[PDB]
DNA sequence: CCCGGTGCCGAGGCCGCTCTTTTGGACGAAGACAGCACAAGCACCGCAAAAACGCACGAACGCGCAGACCCCCGCGAAAAAACCGC
């Protein structure tokens, strides 16, 4: 895993501090959601460098991103 | 077969009416006219502009280097809470 273990969980408490107060998590909660969302991401990055790619471009720029989002049926 | 007499049909008379042609001879000059405005389409010439391609150049990003930073790695401690049982 690419990202870290520790700034990783401060985000998803972070998050999840919102839906209900004061939380706790389980041993393999932290790790499923950040190998899905680490796998989420690189899939997403595979698309933006097929879009810049099919601009005849290298670098992939936030317009790749919302394009590939738009087709995948992201909101 | 004969008498009295009347009302019905015939070819013609005649009356009021409607239709037709005509309106002197010759000469001169001037002036104003003598289908049109309107209509859709063919075959053609033309300018304004598109989506894309070709060229030039300037700057903002990559590359390269020496520096500062804190993510990452490694270590040891404590015990919440996950997995198991009745």
């Amino acid at each position: 895993l690419l990202i870290r273990k520790l700034p990783f969980q401060r985000l998803v408490r972070e998050i999840a501090q919102d839906f209900k107060t004061d939380l706790r998590f389980q041993s393999a909660a932290i790790g499923a959601l950040q190998e899905a969302s680490e796998a989420y991401l690189v899939g997403l990055f595979e698309d933006t460098n097929l879009c810049a790619i099919h601009a005849k471009r290298v670098t992939i720029m936030p317009k790749d991103i919302q394009l590939a989002r738009r087709i995948r049926g992201e909101r």
